[PDB]
């Protein structure tokens, strides 16, 4: 709506702005993190190339212009030349044409000359700095070229981080659409100049000064972006406050998608100083341009700022359904016993990949100083580590089941139970945000998908943000008021629509109508399901890439683990005397035998797991759904199960994540596990038991998971029936034999 | 004894790239420690295999 100004309207599909998913493996968004982009120095011109490249995007302004003028001072420049090759910074200096420099020797030239410059930088700064002044003079000096990399080296820089900025991604996307050309990706040359370089025998004086040009001209190039960039913002502060109305006949494209863009719609609202900072420069405030285009609706044609902005905005934030995004979300929506027209449950299951398995390299450690890091020198695959391997599937199954059989007012009961702060279930089950259903949800769980930012509902319910989006992405029009939330409208005919009492106090409601500023209301009740979900989410490059391995060396502080295995001690029987003494120094079996019920003590060689002389290096997965955060997971649904009652199905779910734990290390020395007889349970209880304590005793060793969340579930398997202990047992040892 | 036979003293094996560097005129002492410590560096690894 827009007919004579602006004003208010209610689109029932209002889209919020996320971050366009990327597979660039140089990002981490807030659904899916990154921990380390892989990186390297020297090697060939080429691969420190590629490696300027990345590190153009990677590295924001102010430390990639502070690098830029640095490079165009000569007088600093000079000295780094001057020290990288063994010669004075002086105007009759000379260096040879057969002088090789490494990649050692550029860097303490660049030191000396930030170390002289007098200029002060965060660690930070001096780092990322350190790393762009390399990859341009080890590209200068190899088109000169005096570059002879001595070697490949690997670091690991980290990667942009968009892990907050759920509100604005629109900032982030000017910005980092403008990187692309940024001074550093690609360095134009003087071909006359750089003949006077190749040239012997040349003083230094002629080094410096084609450098500090270049420089000089990645500045400007750097004046121009800083513009470019301050252009496209200047274009977002024009959108608001057209959108609220402090400036006038335009319902544009883009304009229209960001009317009803929740995001949008909020930042824009009292106007945003990160934006009308631009417009200092030309009129200066913005208050001073406002004045002028209500003056003139009584410098103009302003259509290409908005284009300019969009381009941009467009190639890195997709808008979403509050229309797509109807997922990542397995809705299925369940009603009490009291059937009809209400509903009790909301279930929404977020799904992503995860790793069921680790590989494991023998390793060998290279020595440098510094502690610091470890170099490590990673060889031959020679195991692959396991984990659970549980199915997420059957454990909302028993809880589907329960919240059916959930009568009308049993509901009504547990959510006030829980909006008091109890919380039987965990973060599993919880008041439906704003309603009175509740819902049960997968992602408070994992990646952190749902986690609480409070304006967006109208109200005091926090709520998450891609509920709010999945909800309202199922919304037919949207409306707009200048200075208020945005109102939803969903319009599908006819019967597929419920009259509820559980929807909040704003909501109008009839047969095919509903309208409010919350969207989960769409989920009390229309007629609202996805079988399965739509965008699995996706991790690039999970583990660090160890594929090169054969002929580079790794530095690591924590992205690779090597194993300090316990070595036990060579004896037929020396082993047999510290494994009772139920304080000594090698993993064990440690349980208490249920039936009645000596202790047993029973080492566990890693040894003859792991390789005989073997330091398994294991990388570090930078997961989305954690062994730790799932079995926290089925652990919390279990116990929220165990009472309001259900035995069978709580019994029968902790039956199941038992068997992943014990089944993976079992089995893999009869006299030594200590006190036993020939019993044939006592025996396959030890099945069982080394089974996750061998599994424990690995995950001690190799970070593959907390040992905590191990020893979480062994209480909860000790506390599992008798005469359940002994059928998973036999499990274990018939899958055992075969 | 059998396991000397394949010992890292036996024959040596070469990086012609790097060999190249130390064939060059004229050429700093550091670059011709740094080859053979790689090659040593090799030859370490060599022996925790046997």
């Amino acid at each position: 709506d827009t007919a004579k100004g602006v004003i208010p309207f209610s689109t029932s599909g209002a889209t919020w702005a996320v971050p366009r998913l990327s597979e660039d493996g140089i990002t981490s968004h807030f659904l899916r993190r990154r921990g380390y982009v892989t990186m390297t120095q020297g090697g060939s011109r080429d691969q420190n190339a590629a490696v300027r490249k990345i590190l153009s995007l990677i590295i924001a302004y102010d430390i990639q212009t502070q690098a830029c003028f640095f490079i165009s001072n000569e007088e600093s420049m000079r000295i780094t030349m001057a020290e990288t090759m063994g010669v004075k910074d002086r105007p009759n200096a000379r260096t040879n044409s057969w002088a090789e420099v490494s990649d050692s020797d550029i860097n303490r030239g660049i030191a000396k000359a930030l170390k002289e410059g007098n200029l002060t930088l965060d660690e930070n700064q001096k780092d990322g700095f350190m790393k762009l002044v390399h990859a341009f003079v080890a590209d200068i000096l190899a088109q000169s070229g005096h570059y002879k990399p001595v070697t490949s080296v690997t670091y690991f820089s980290a990667p942009i981080d968009m892990e907050s900025d759920y509100l604005d991604p629109f900032s982030i996307a000017i910005i980092r659409d403008v990187l692309d050309d940024s001074p550093f990706s690609e360095l134009r040359y003087d071909a006359r100049a750089m003949s006077e370089l190749e040239d012997r025998d040349v003083p230094i004086t002629r080094f410096s000064r084609v450098m500090a040009q270049m420089g000089n001209a990645m500045v400007r190039n750097i004046m121009v972006l800083n513009e470019a960039a301050q252009r496209k913002l200047r274009g977002l502060a024009v959108v608001g406050e057209i959108v609220h109305g402090r400036v006038r006949y335009l319902n544009d494209s883009f304009i229209q998608t960001l009317r009803s863009n929740i995001n949008f719609h909020l930042l824009t609202r009292t106007t945003p100083e990160r934006w009308a900072q631009s417009w200092i420069q030309a009129f200066g405030s913005l208050k001073g341009w406002v004045d002028a285009i209500n003056g003139i609706a009584d410098l103009s044609d302003l259509t290409p700022l908005i284009r300019d902005a969009a381009t941009s905005v467009e190639k890195f934030v997709t808008f979403a359904p509050l229309s797509f995004y109807q997922g990542l979300g397995s809705v299925t929506q369940i009603r009490a016993l009291d059937s009809s027209t209400n509903l009790a449950a909301v279930i929404v299951r977020y799904a992503a990949k995860e790793i069921n398995l680790i590989p494991a390299y023998q390793s060998f450690q290279v020595p440098t100083v510094d502690v610091g890091v470890k170099k490590t020198a990673i060889m031959d695959q020679r195991l692959s580590l396991q984990l659970p391997e549980f199915s997420e599937d059957q454990f909302f199954g028993m809880l589907e089941q329960r919240m059916q059989n959930m009568s009308d007012s049993e509901v009504a009961e547990l959510v006030d139970r829980i909006a008091k702060g109890e919380t039987p279930f965990g973060d599993v089950v919880k008041q439906l945000p704003g309603t009175s259903t509740l819902l049960v949800t997968n992602g408070y769980y994992m990646g952190g998908l749902l986690t609480n930012e409070d304006k967006i509902i109208p109200g005091d319910a926090s709520v998450p943000a891609l509920l709010y989006m999945q909800a309202a992405s199922f919304a037919s029009s949207v409306r707009f008021p200048p200075g208020e939330y945005p109102v939803f409208h969903h319009e599908s005919s006819n019967g597929d629509v419920r009259l509820t009492d559980q929807v909040s106090a704003d909501a109008q409601l009839s047969h095919s109508a509903v309208e409010t500023a919350n969207p989960l209301n769409f989920l009390v009740a229309c007629n609202v399901s996805v079988h399965t979900p739509s965008i699995a989410i996706d991790i690039i490059e999970p583990m660090p890439d160890l594929t090169r391995r054969g002929t580079t060396e790794y530095v690591h502080k924590g992205e690779i683990k090597v194993a300090a295995i316990p070595s036990l001690p060579p004896k037929s029987a020396d082993r047999k005397a510290q494994v009772s003494r139920e304080t000594a120094k090698f993993e064990r079996v440690l349980y208490k035998a249920r039936k009645g019920g000596a202790q047993v003590a029973a080492p566990i060689d890693l040894e003859s797991l792991f390789g005989i002389a073997v330091n398994l290096a294991v990388p570090t997965v930078k997961h989305v759904y954690s062994p730790d955060s799932k079995t926290k997971l089925a652990l919390d649904i279990i116990k929220g199960l165990e009472s309001d009652g259900d035995k069978a199905a709580a019994t029968r779910l902790l039956m199941t994540l038992a068997r992943a734990y014990t089944g993976t290390y079992s089995s893999l020395d009869e006299i030594t596990g200590i006190a036993a007889q020939p019993s044939d349970v006592a025996m396959q209880e030890f099945a069982l038991q080394s089974g996750v304590q061998t599994l424990k005793a690995v995950a001690k060793h190799t970070g593959i998971m907390e040992v905590a969340t191990i020893e979480m579930v062994e209480e909860k398997v000790r506390s599992l029936d008798d005469n359940r202990f002994y059928e998973i047992a036999a499990e274990v040892v018939l899958r055992a034999l075969k």
